[PDB]
C-alpha cells in the first residue's frame, strides 16, 4: 500500500494514482547497434496526487523505464515533476507522503507489458537507477500556484537538502548514492552530504566513453536539454561523458539556477518478484489529456481546482 493510515486518514484525504499502459519506446540511453543482445526499453508512466476534499494538495510524476536483457532488467526510475498548491494550510509534511509515494513507485513489480513484437516475463534480476534533479521552480505542476498563501516556496539549497533527506530514507543498503552540482566546487557539494556517510560526489553512469551512450536523455530534464542540443548538432560522436558534465556547468540553466543539482543512486542485482497489484491503468492518450487539462487549471482558484477534481472523479 502506498500511504500509512495516518495519512489518509480513512477518506480525510484521498488519492488520483494511475499508470499508462507499458510502452516499447527506443532507448533513452543511445545503443551501438554494434552490441550484442541489445534490451527493450519499456517506459511506465506513473502520476500520483493528494487530496484534501475536493482540492489538490501535492503531485508526483515519475517515468520507470526497464531495459530489459536477457537475464536482468536495468531498471532507471526518473522523477519528472514535483509540485505542491498551498490552496490550504500545510497539515502534513510533503516529505512524509513524497517518500513513501516514490518508494512506492520505485518497488512497483506488478507491469503488465505485452509481447515484443498474452504478457512478457521480466528476469528477476534488476539493478536500480534514480534518478532526481533539483532546481527550485515557482509552478512545475501546477500553474498560478506560487502565489498561493501556504505555497512554501524552497530556495535550491534548501530544496537540495529536502530531496537529499528523502532519498536517503528510501534508498538504505543501496549500493551508491551520488550528488552532483555542476559548477560547484567539490567542497560546497560535500558539504550536503558530510552527514550522509553512504552519499559521495559525482554520478552514477559510465565514466568514460561518448555521452550520448553513457546518460539517459529524460524527458524535460536540465541534464537531457544539454543532450538534446549535443545530439541535434550531431557531436554525438565526440562529446565524451567528463566534457559532457563540464560543459554542462557553463549551460545558462545551471550557471543562472538556484543550485540545480543532479542525483543518482544505485541498487545493483536486486532479486525481484514479480506480483499484481491491481491499479489504475491509461492509454497514453488519456494520460496526456488528463496532464493537458491541468495545465490548463488555474491552480490559485479553489473553483477551478474543485471543478478539476470533480471532473476527474466523475470519469
Amino acid at each position: 500500500a502506498m500511504l500509512p493510515p495516518d495519512i489518509l486518514q480513512n477518506g480525510e484525504f484521498e488519492t488520483i494514482y494511475f499508470q499508462t499502459n507499458p510502452t516499447y519506446i527506443k532507448s533513452p540511453i543511445h545503443i551501438p547497434k554494434s552490441t550484442i543482445g541489445k534490451p527493450d526499453t519499456v517506459k511506465i508512466r506513473h502520476f500520483f496526487a493528494l487530496l484534501h476534499q475536493d482540492l489538490v494538495v501535492l503531485g508526483l510524476e515519475v517515468f520507470v523505464y526497464l531495459q530489459i536483457y536477457s537475464d536482468f532488467v536495468e531498471k532507471y526510475v526518473y522523477v519528472s515533476k514535483c509540485d505542491t498548491v498551498g490552496l490550504e494550510k500545510s497539515t502534513i509534511k510533503i516529505g512524509k507522503v513524497i517518500g513513501p509515494v516514490l518508494q512506492y513507485i520505485i518497488n512497483y513489480n506488478g507491469y503488465k507489458i505485452k509481447m515484443k513484437n498474452e504478457y512478457r516475463t521480466l528476469p528477476k534480476t534488476q539493478n536500480l537507477r534514480l534518478c532526481v534533479f533539483t532546481k527550485p521552480a515557482k509552478e512545475a505542476l501546477f500553474p498560478n500556484s506560487a502565489k498561493n498563501p501556504y505555497k512554501n516556496l524552497l530556495n535550491g539549497q534548501s530544496l537540495l537538502r529536502w530531496w537529499i533527506s528523502i532519498i536517503d530514507s528510501i534508498t538504505k543498503g543501496w549500493n551508491n548514492h551520488k550528488l552532483m552540482i555542476p559548477g560547484a566546487d567539490k567542497y560546497a557539494t560535500r558539504k550536503f552530504i558530510e552527514k550522509y556517510s553512504d552519499w559521495s560526489e559525482g554520478h552514477i553512469f559510465k565514466k568514460d566513453g561518448l555521452a550520448v551512450q553513457a546518460i539517459p536523455l529524460f524527458p524535460d530534464d536540465p541534464k537531457g536539454r544539454f543532450l538534446e542540443l549535443v545530439i541535434v548538432e550531431c557531436r554525438y560522436g565526440k562529446m565524451t561523458v567528463s566534457r559532457f558534465y563540464q560543459e554542462l556547468a557553463y549551460r545558462q540553466e545551471f550557471l543562472l539556477g538556484d543550485c540545480v543539482s543532479l542525483i543518482g543512486c544505485c541498487k545493483e542485482n536486486l532479486e525481484v518478484t514479480y506480483h499484481d497489484d491491481l491499479v489504475s491503468t491509461v492509454t497514453i492518450s488519456e494520460y496526456k489529456e488528463f496532464m493537458n487539462l491541468l495545465k490548463l487549471v488555474d491552480f490559485s482558484d479553489r473553483v477551478e481546482v474543485s471543478n478539476f477534481v470533480s471532473n476527474y472523479r466523475k470519469s
